[PDB]
């Protein structure tokens, strides 16, 4: 039957197209639960978007209702103003806005908004008869915060963390005046964060860094494809979350949540990753340590691009 | 019966709503043209979204036809890079990528491509047996070149110009380390075309300065209530282009989308003539629409409180159109 899943999200375009294609594969995907991070948007947009996509799919197609909950983590580096904003417009797009899965949102709002999400991750993880896969697509900021309060008692319940972020043996893209270009956004977000993520032993870590994002750029004759099938829901509101990033823009959390969905996504390699903390042009660097006894990250590694797009597809045909 | 309308646009979200709005309304309106110029958009984007809007409506409301042509204008003072990039955008959006509309466009691209943006807007003008409102969301040089090139010609067979640009007694909306704020950006693009227009008698004007489109702004309730009508593939369409204009600021307003309106219907505003120059010198004012002493200087009717409700309704209500 399908895995548990809980979905750890910062709320940008990429981020809801992985949450599509992980509340639509049903078979395989049994998603309990999502926090939405103030990072790479503002979170009570992507709160809510967040709530206006489950209640679109729940309303239309097999999808069980979960707690959404906002998480309370803050910034170190934040992300440039201009890209958060992007929840916003999806907050008004007229395909989130159908008065009926409105409504339902209405109606549940107030449960989910008194959840502090950093403390629903801890609770969904510990308390699951099963293994819960974390799916991070936002900072490690949360993944930390559960593991600096629980320690083994979290990671020992967390069957494997998916996470999109990082750059290993390729260039980042975090590119301001004052960094040299070889972190990543979402580790750059919270350093110290996914240091203690990543340098934690008993978990498992699956990492999607732009090693393997690099190569799955999103490109205009794919996103027109969503075009053959408008009948669906789902096909309208990822093709039109993808029209905006086409121009530069990959599909960096979708690959990353699809390998939560189906593993023949990509091979992973084992390599011991630390990060960089200090206030130095590479802060947010993601880079193998030799280090003694330093625990193993799953590196994903020449990714099935032809297989995620289909995946993705597919998935978008759903409802 | 309805009047011959050509659109004159330059590809932003708002010229793409007024697209809309001058082609679902049939009754008042016969779109018989429209042009697109590289300004606020990369003309063969603002094209091809123009081929495939008009296709979608043909194939779903039986909306004829119609030549479509880039003009070849070029720009004195070019548009910010940040906003031509969005009729890239909606060139991949789903709503008009559908393969059968997509298909009838790429039969007739290639004849549409075949146009000179500014010489069609001269033939459709001048060839109509009834007399042609020209619709103006981009900037004036194509207007301006029609006027130069075929005078009384073409103005005489002009029933009207309505015109998107300027800002006559409010602060413009260009803002550089060499400008002084009081331009606003259609005009700015070409001020030299724009004072050809502007100066031309035997022309009328009705002008949408910044005066009339501050008083109308892009809020979210409203966009969402497109929402209630996702049935409807042109709700589907304005919807998301102004989803995409949400964003401290002011920002976003409806600036061409009420130029078009008025076209649909002069209810949406009142006007009152003023006799409006151009500043073309390079000076911290270019591009400004300027109150002329000149005597004999031809008026422009510049639109002063628009119905803003009789707006908003008439955006919605023609959104349900197909
Ligand atoms: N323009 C952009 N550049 C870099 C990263 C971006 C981005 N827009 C969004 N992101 C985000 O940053 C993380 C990838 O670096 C992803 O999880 C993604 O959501
Ligand atoms: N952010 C922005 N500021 C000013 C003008 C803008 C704009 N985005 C688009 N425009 C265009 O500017 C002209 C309005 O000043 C309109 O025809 C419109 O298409
Ligand atoms: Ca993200
Ligand atoms: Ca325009």
């Amino acid at each position: 039957s399908a895995k548990n899943v809980v979905l750890d999200h910062d709320g940008n375009l990429d981020d809801f197209v992985a949450m599509v294609l992980l509340a639509s594969n049903t078979e395989k995907v049994r998603l309990i639960g999502a926090l939405c991070t103030d990072a790479d948007c503002f979170v009570e947009n992507g709160f809510n978007v967040t709530g206006k996509i489950m209640c679109l799919m729940h309303n239309n197609m097999n999808l069980p209702l979960f707690p959404i909950g906002k998480s309370a983590a803050t910034a170190v580096n934040p992300f440039p103003k201009e890209w958060r904003c992007l929840a916003k417009n999806m907050d008004d797009m007229p395909i989130l806005n159908i008065p009926e899965n409105v409504e339902l949102w209405d109606k549940i709002k107030a449960e989910n908004e008194k959840y502090e999400g950093q403390q629903l991750l801890a609770d969904l993880v510990m308390n699951s008869e099963e293994k819960v896969t974390i799916c991070v697509t936002g900072p490690l900021s949360n993944v930390a915060w559960c593991i600096d309060k629980y320690g083994e008692k979290f990671t020992s319940k967390v069957e494997e963390c998916v996470i999109m972020g990082g750059a290993v043996d390729v260039r980042g893209n975090v590119f301001l005046p004052s960094t040299d270009g070889t972190a990543e956004w979402n580790i750059y977000w919270d350093p110290a964060s996914a240091k203690t993520v990543f340098g934690c032993p008993g978990l498992r870590r699956i990492m999607f860094s732009l090693d393997s994002t690099n190569t799955v750029p999103v490109r205009s004759p794919y996103v027109q494809r969503f075009g053959e099938q408008t009948n669906f829901l789902l096909s309208i509101l990822v093709g039109t979350m993808w029209a905006m990033c086409t121009h530069g823009y990959y599909a960096w959390d979708a690959l990353t949540a699809a390998y939560v969905v189906d593993q023949k996504v990509a091979n992973v390699d084992p390599v011991p990753i630390d990060v960089v903390v200090d206030k130095q042009p590479n802060e947010g660097a993601t880079v193998r340590t030799d280090a003694e006894n330093y625990p193993l990250t799953f590196v994903a590694r020449n990714p099935e691009a032809e297989f995620f797009l289909d995946m993705l597809l597919r998935s978008a045909r759903a409802c």
